[PDB]
């Protein structure tokens, strides 16, 4: 067919983007709420104080997912809602909420896929240096250990970190994400190393406290795309996809920087040569701690870029055609990224593969008929899933697909100016309206993708 019988169809959210209740029920502050307090940082000075008020309306959101036949729901845990100080005293109302949300998903036949860290680092830990502090490995370990002890018996999928490229790169190297800083290469690489150690420490303890929970991680990157399907152009894209970038570029946006240590046991050789004078102290236990065996690998994939080389072996990036298909972010629409991306990742790491995020922003409106018509989203998803199907038919071990946001939410620096959900959300009334893509997606799950349109 188009997909295997076990293909997991799902949707994805994150805590800070949907939950709201930022200063309620004992929830501590995080780095993004603090980031939003700086005037002019967020579009129109939006923040996540209320967001979609999912903390109060989660029962309606589960029922909306049941109305679409959604069988899996990827979401994240507000670390500051369970540990308002990052470490130490637990916030029982926070633990109670996630029990109630998880139980609500289980009761509605929805498989929870849990992200432990989706960027909302507790502010108390941030003011102790965050990932710069070597104690961050212990902080995240104890945080993971509690969640496994408290929910491991009813959570079968846990991924540690969401897009460390954004937390480390945009957050500490490029000054684009919270906390919004541009630090030394030493600081960024020590931070990178402490995050990878925190991942490994979390995986290790989660195997003792949650021995029946499958463990993974969901990084992100742009997908290098070959200009043709002959052997030489594919190799160029592959080499670029897993390359280590120079220190004068946005070098944290590397697949191998995080996944080679995690899966292969060490940083790439280029890492040690290029970053030599800024390297953190690396022990083989560090590498043995980071390289804990995983059960699956995940990836958030939104778009790709054509890459080739010139006579000097330097990367060449061809222009995009005038008027190319794009989204409300101005991002390009490149469905082949959901083939080459998964293919390259499976060939290098040979792990069961999930797409934990894929979607687009559309300038959606409630039209005069009280409906939300988003045919551009349907076409986007249809084209991307066709190339995803191509990877599964060629034998790559792809296990599922999570369409990014179930509902419109806080799109970080863009605030609420960008809508990624299949459910429209009026952020004043909090009225949820399922978009056309949501009803289309319901049929995609019902028919496991044999319904998808073709002639790509």
């Amino acid at each position: 067919m188009k997909f295997n019988e076990n293909f997991v169809w799902g949707v994805a959210t994150s805590s800070y983007q949907i939950e709201g209740a930022y200063n309620e029920d004992g929830r501590g502050k995080d780095i993004w709420g603090d980031y939003c307090s700086i005037p002019g940082i967020i579009f129109d000075n939006h923040n996540g104080d209320k967001a979609c008020e999912h903390y109060y309306r989660y029962k309606e959101d589960v029922a909306i997912m049941k109305e679409m036949g959604i069988k899996a729901y990827r979401f994240s845990i507000a670390w500051a809602r369970i540990f308002p100080e990052g470490i130490g005293k637990i916030n029982q109302k926070g633990v109670d909420f996630y029990h109630n949300l998880i139980d609500e998903l289980i009761k509605n036949d929805i498989v929870p896929y849990v992200t432990l860290f989706h960027w909302d680092l507790p502010l108390e830990l941030a003011e102790k240096g965050g990932w710069l502090n070597d104690d961050s490995v212990e902080w995240f370990k104890d945080y993971a250990e509690f969640f496994g002890k408290e929910y491991g018996h009813k959570i079968k999928y846990i991924m540690t970190f969401n897009e460390p490229q954004c937390t480390i790169g945009l957050g500490l190297q490029q000054g684009i994400h919270a906390p919004g800083v541009k630090l030394s290469p030493k600081a960024v690489l020590k931070s990178t190393h402490n995050l990878l150690k925190a991942h490994g420490a979390a995986v290790k303890v989660l195997r003792k406290v949650a021995p029946n929970t499958q463990l993974g991680i969901a990084p992100t990157c742009g997908v290098a795309l070959p200009i043709s399907e002959n052997k030489k152009d594919i190799e160029i894209a592959r080499k670029r996809y897993f390359d280590i970038l120079d220190l004068n570029d946005a070098y944290v946006w590397s697949v191998s920087l995080f996944l080679d240590p995690i899966v292969l046991g060490d940083y790439p050789t280029k890492y040690y040569e290029l970053y030599k004078e800024h390297l953190p102290k690396i022990t083989q236990e560090d590498l043995k701690l980071i390289s804990q065996p995983l059960d699956f690998l995940a990836q958030n994939i939104y778009n790709g870029y054509r890459v080739s080389e010139d006579e000097n072996g330097n990367y060449v990036y061809p222009k995009r055609k005038a008027g190319y298909d794009h989204t409300d972010m101005g991002w390009p629409i490149t469905p082949s990224a959901l083939y080459w991306g998964p293919r390259f990742i499976c060939e290098r790491y040979n792990l069961p593969f999930y797409i934990t995020e894929n979607g687009l922003a559309c300038h959606d409106v409630v039209s005069l008929d009280n409906k939300v018509h988003d045919p551009n989203r349907i076409d986007f998803l249809n084209k991307y899933l066709l190339d995803y199907s191509r990877a599964s038919c060629e034998g790559y071990d792809i296990r599922g697909y999570f369409q990014w946001s179930l509902m419109d939410n806080f799109e970080w620096r863009e605030g609420y100016s960008k809508r990624f959900g299949m459910v429209y959300v009026d952020f004043e009334t909090q009225k949820r309206t399922i978009k056309d893509s949501g009803y289309w997606y319901k049929k995609v799950i019902e028919e496991n993708g044999e319904n998808l349109l073709e002639h790509h």
